């Protein structure tokens, strides 16, 4: 008998000897974190009453990889099944209301994490499904990083969602052990060197395996898009260090003109490509210092020649201009520390700080809130109590998902997305009751427009909170020119005119800094 | 080393030693004329053509706005100058005359001819309706519509596996080098186009893609159609009040989508094609050889016989060797006693429920030149009523019992290339049209009408092929579709058998 053996495990106390060798666990959702009723007669007698029955249809893998949504499925399913779409819509919703925990393996999770393993979640889960687990159940936290079939188009056992899980998490298989139920998924790993523990409903099965031998994607193509990219992006900052802008009636600037008269976008390529070549740091903080509009460290959107008539410093660029050159070393807390008191002397009838440095403007914007509370938090006005109505505001618009229509200056519902995770991850003890909400509605917007400045921002967000969007990434590779640039966008918006201000030069920003996180 | 050639006898006598003739569109067939500008910005098209960005939109990857708004930043001149200046050159395009003449000389010859040209698709459409030279291609070859560009080697490739070229009696007419240089290794003589003369090298051919996966998903497609279809002769239907049926119901009683498949997909096995054919044969909905939408069990109160499902029935059964010609001439003739005061055929066998559908008209105008009925004078309203339609554009806002606009170029499309000689006048706007909406709409079936139609017109459209083929389900199935819909109550009827069996066909037709 040459098959190998799997030493038979009776005892937790034996689990724990055999988990406590690894450094890297991998886990199973179905069947090993949770389980289910599956059956589901209702009032409707026509067709099949067992849930396994759509999901061990081949149309269930395209829902597993994120092709198509539930509603769809469901429409080929009531087809392929001869079952009314309206009771399998009910059946599949009783399923996923009947799912608990699996309490002895969740246990098993939260002490892996108290010994400060590395701690995966590889699981075939369609996207609003996945979404809804998020929200319902309380041990992802005890994840270093999640990997599901619907952010990643693959799915088990396809050998390439092992190797994508290998490389994307730098996991050193010889000291990593693989949970899971299925006998071929645990022969697909171990055929990577990953050791097996096949979950069992009265035993688990521990195979060690040596393995040794190496790994067989789109990795060539990633590697020179991404050089096309920088270089395309070098060239441009290195030519216009103040970053370029265009301003047209729509989104796309499509027919528009050269504005180029704004600070805010060289902030912005600043505070958020993180790769910059220090040469092009150095000439954009450049001309942050000397810009025109700059009063006493509040900023101007515009250069003076291009000021309207009685045009105020505003707390968007102020705020992400303090922000930049206080993390750079260029200023201290002390110098900006006047200058946020003026912002919460800035507050309206509501408490909210508003958005120009002038009481003849009132505005808020959510976005605008967010980084001037990014501000207060990192000169140390965190729990200033005047900040409270300015936070609940943000709170607010993301949980009424009043941010599905844009803030005053920011149209795009990511963007108000990607600027809060800033927040909620870099001040994670100040923001715990916006972690979840956050990061759940992110993945309900996976893949869900395609614009690639929007398609980088939920990858970067997304991965910042422990997430990888594997599927938004392959779609921005498709959308690079051949110069290596990324089409212009329209960031942000003159409200009252509708006039976009955007730049190839923010695409192109965003989308490597997309890049480089999943790399 | 070529041959210097500069005898217009010697060029007849070496083209007339070929089977098959390649042209490109560039100096070769037209040519140009090149205006100033003290605006600001460049002055030469020549920098927007080099530009790498150029080559994205000459895949068809991106349009001309798109392109131009890009361009205008890289080359920091006015996209609105880009844009005049584009326009100019395209219109100052002239053809030339001694080309032109040689390939209408080569089609009245019998060759085979093709173009194969870099050209975005928006001046593509723009130069097939400024010239009149397309009609001696047997097939067009562009850049746009292919997302492959000369001269990498993947274009020539394509076009010799998709026309099946035999590469030893293939000549490539060119005035690139690098074009000509690469066809030549695939086996096919060059002859360089100069302004003096043709440099001809002759090059022995005849020496043996994504060809793995399409055969997969075909062998897929056609095993789930023919399993469906083998349970369910009688093709089924859904109902719903979107063209997508999500939400929708089993109906299957109505026989008009059977009609529609037997019609359609040409590779159905023949024991799926004679049990379909039972099918309209013995369905209770029929009398004296005219045919109602409903089988008997779900026909509503005074619901007529239709012109619609009678012409396509009667259509498939004359070319499938059922019926004759002699035995249809009777209903045909009650078809042309149902005009209405326009004089335009209607759609029901009933005074008493006036109506006219242009897709309608198409099917009834084909079942008539199908049967020698096609100079029939009173037909003549109702063929300006269908060419109305096409030329006025209307037809983008759907006919009466089908709202999705490639339906009408689809079914157009067949009378148009069936019967060319009674429809001359339709073959180029129809072609026009097909052009500009390549790769418009995302629904499956849409794609597979677009594909076919054109192929039907001579030009191969392998991005919306290419579209295509992402959207089957793993068991082989394309999503249901609402093909058509009872206006008034604003019912869609679909299956994922109609969506199946068109994109099969449109695969076929581009295999
Ligand atoms: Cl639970
Ligand atoms: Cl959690
Ligand atoms: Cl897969
Ligand atoms: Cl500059
Ligand atoms: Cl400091
Ligand atoms: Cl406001
Ligand atoms: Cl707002
Ligand atoms: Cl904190
Ligand atoms: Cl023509
Ligand atoms: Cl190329
Ligand atoms: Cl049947
Ligand atoms: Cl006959
Ligand atoms: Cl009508
Ligand atoms: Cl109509
Ligand atoms: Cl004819």
């Amino acid at each position: 008998g040459s098959h190998l053996t799997p030493e038979l495990i009776t005892s937790l106390q034996e689990l724990s000897q055999i988990l406590d060798r690894y450094d890297t666990i991998v886990f199973d959702l179905g069947d090993v974190l949770l389980h289910w009723d599956s059956v589901h007669f209702t009032s409707e007698t026509k067709g099949i009453d067992d849930v396994r029955k759509m999901v061990k249809h081949p149309v269930w893998q395209d829902l597993e990889k994120g092709l198509i949504n539930q509603e769809f499925a469901l429409t080929a399913l009531s087809c392929e099944l001869e079952t009314p779409c309206s009771k399998l819509k009910e059946m599949l919703e009783l399923s996923i209301a009947s799912l608990q925990v699996n309490p002895l393996m969740v246990e098993v999770l939260r002490v892996l994490h108290k010994k400060d393993k590395q701690i995966y979640c590889l699981s075939n889960v369609d996207l609003e499904s996945f979404s809804y687990l998020y929200k319902q159940f309380d041990f992802w936290k005890y994840f270093d990083g999640i990997y599901v079939s619907a952010l990643l188009q693959l799915r088990k056992p396809n050998p390439d969602i092992f190797q994508y899980l290998i490389s994307s998490a730098s996991i050193n298989t010889k000291s990593t052990i693989f949970i899971d139920d299925k006998s071929e998924n645990l022969q697909e790993a171990a055929n990577f060197g990953i050791s097996t523990l096949k979950y069992n409903k009265d035993n688990f099965e521990y195979t060690a395996i040596e393995g040794g031998w190496p790994i067989p994607n789109m990795t060539p193509e990633i590697h020179k898009k991404r050089t096309l990219g920088e270089d395309y992006l070098n060239l441009r900052l290195r030519k216009f260090p103040f970053c370029k802008s265009f301003v047209s009636n729509n989104v796309e600037l499509i027919g528009g003109e050269d504005f180029s008269k704004e600070i805010f976008s060289t902030a912005v390529i600043l505070h958020s490509y993180t790769s910059l070549p220090d040469d092009i740091i150095a000439s954009m903080c450049h001309e942050i210092l000397n810009h025109d509009g700059q009063n006493k460290l509040r900023w101007c959107f515009y250069k003076n020649e291009a000021r309207p008539d009685n045009f105020p410093d505003d707390l968007n660029t102020t705020s992400m201009v303090l922000s930049f050159l206080l993390n750079h070393n260029k200023l201290t807390i002390e110098k900006i520390i006047p200058v946020a008191e003026q912002m919460i002397a800035n507050r309206n009838e509501e408490g909210i700080i508003q958005v120009y440095f002038d009481d003849n403007r009132p505005r808020i914007d959510a976005i605008v809130a967010i980084n001037v509370l990014y501000l207060m938090h990192q000169i140390g006005y965190g729990e200033r109590k005047e900040l409270k109505e300015t936070e609940a505001f943000v709170f607010d618009f993301l949980i009424s998902k009043e941010y599905l229509k844009g803030t005053r200056y920011y149209p795009a519902p990511d963007v108000f997305l990607f600027f809060l995770s800033r927040l909620v991850v870099d001040f994670p003890d100040q923001f715990e009751k916006f972690h979840k909400p956050l990061t759940e509605m992110l993945i309900t917007r996976v893949n869900c427009s395609t614009f690639p400045l929007e398609r980088a921002l939920r990858i970067i967000a997304l991965k910042k909170l422990g997430i990888v969007n594997r599927v938004d990434f392959l779609k921005l590779l498709d959308t690079q020119l051949a110069d290596g640039g990324w089409p212009v966008y329209g960031l942000f918006i003159a409200p009252r005119s509708n006039t976009y201000f955007g730049s190839r030069e923010l695409s192109t920003a965003f989308a490597l800094e997309a890049l480089h996180i999943l790399s």
